[PDB]
């Protein structure tokens, strides 16, 4: 499954992720932008052996555990491949943990790049939430 934007944002919403840990939902629209392009079925290889997964494409080193990463540590407790369900609710609950842990949004490198410093309110806009 690809989102589209207002799709997305409506089940973004939906997860409570509007305002969540200070971030409007503009912030999570855009970083699933930059990160996946809103494709839930998105996977990105790393250096160090580990893997981007989903619309969020969140990190087997930390995050979640895929069988195959070095010095891994599954924080949010979760195997990698539920990350690629086409219902979000494994990468929003994840995503929770990963805002929750203490750097915020900095986590994901494509909103760092790409998103914070804009007007990400725009992601959401016209949607009709
Ligand atoms: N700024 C924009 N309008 N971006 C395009 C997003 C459109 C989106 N895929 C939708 O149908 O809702
Ligand atoms: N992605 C960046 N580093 N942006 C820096 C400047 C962004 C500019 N203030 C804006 O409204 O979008
Ligand atoms: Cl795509
Ligand atoms: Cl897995
Ligand atoms: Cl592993
Ligand atoms: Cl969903
Ligand atoms: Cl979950
Ligand atoms: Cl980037
Ligand atoms: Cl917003
Ligand atoms: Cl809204």
């Amino acid at each position: 499954k690809v989102f589209g934007r207002c799709e997305l944002a409506a089940a973004m919403k939906r997860h409570g992720l509007d305002n969540y840990r200070g971030y409007s939902l503009g912030n999570w629209v855009c970083a699933a932008k930059f990160e996946s392009n809103f494709n839930t079925q998105a996977t990105n290889r790393n250096t160090d052996g580990s893997t981007d997964y989903g619309i969020l494409q969140i990190n087997s080193r930390w995050w979640c555990n895929d069988g195959r990463t070095p010095g891994s540590r599954n924080l949010c407790n979760i195997p990698c491949s539920a990350l690629l369900s086409s219902d979000i609710t494994a990468s929003v609950n994840c995503a929770k943990k990963i805002v929750s842990d203490g750097n915020g949004m900095n986590a994901w490198v494509a909103w760092r790049n790409r998103c914070k410093g804009t007007d990400v309110q725009a992601w959401i806009r016209g949607c009709r939430l």
